[PDB]
């Protein structure tokens, strides 16, 4: 029964998931004074040309899109990563206003939303095995700022009315996640965790320097979703973000 409320939110998570107080928790503030350029960081490789979207869903915490990861079809490699990571899902976090909603911050600046593309290391066979490993996952984090519309987001925005409440889902085929990427693949990287329970420390975080611009119209549709199930008391899905956690003994590295 974890959530983002006063009574079940991030301050409570440690009681069921003690790793919430761990050494490699996410998200973090990225301080550009201490997130130092590492000239030895390779370019990120984002191979999404065969990406096969299956379904869109409200899981009661966010909404996201699931992909066919039975083959190498939509994969992350290079950058800080060893081997090949397959896209299972992407989802968003966002705020009760344009001023907040991102999980990562840059010099304590919050963006309107954050996109997470969630990939698992092929060497562990499936997603369930991979999350038990410190190198199990690679999550590509992308900031959303409000401005010009993102045409590659419109197909997602246009179906959110159909998944308003918790546990609703829809067939969602031929969605191209390349439409959600900024121009630049300059990135920060650090070892961390899932930002929701079970909060496992299995993630290589790759956060892009460049945010994508989405229109007010697009991000307002996000704030129409509900945490609650159909017929339960209404609870608008906003502020579904975990605040920055202590960096502790970790380094954040910049590709730029
Ligand atoms: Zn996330």
């Amino acid at each position: 029964h974890w959530g983002y409320g006063k009574h079940n939110g991030p301050e409570h998570w440690h009681k069921d998931f003690p790793i919430a107080k761990g050494e490699r928790q996410s998200p973090v503030d990225i301080d550009t004074h201490t997130a130092k350029y590492d000239p030895s960081l390779k370019p990120l490789s984002v191979s999404y040309d065969q990406a096969t979207s299956l379904r869109i869903l409200n899981n009661g915490h966010a909404f996201g899109v699931r992909f066919d990861d039975s083959q190498d079809k939509a994969v992350l490699k290079g950058g800080p990563l060893d081997g090949t990571y397959r896209l299972c899902q992407f989802h968003f976090h966002w705020g009760s206003l344009d001023g907040q909603g991102s999980e990562h911050t840059v010099d304590k600046k919050k963006y309107a939303a954050e996109l997470h593309l969630v990939h698992w290391n092929t060497k562990y066979g499936d997603f369930g095995k991979a999350v038990q490993q410190p190198d199990g996952l690679a999550v590509l984090g992308i900031f959303l700022k409000v401005g010009s519309a993102k045409p590659g987001l419109q197909k997602v925005v246009d179906v959110l009315d159909s998944i308003k409440t918790k546990g609703k889902s829809a067939d969602f085929t031929n969605f191209d996640p390349r439409g959600l990427l900024p121009e630049s693949l300059d990135y920060w990287t650090y070892p961390g965790s899932l930002t929701t329970p079970p909060l496992l420390e299995c993630v290589t975080w790759i956060v892009l320097k460049e945010p994508i611009s989405v229109s007010s119209e697009q991000v307002l549709k996000f704030r129409k979703l509900n945490f609650n199930g159909e017929g339960e008391p209404e609870e608008l899905m906003v502020d579904n973000w975990r605040p920055a956690q202590p960096l502790k003994n970790r380094q954040i590295k910049a590709s730029f």
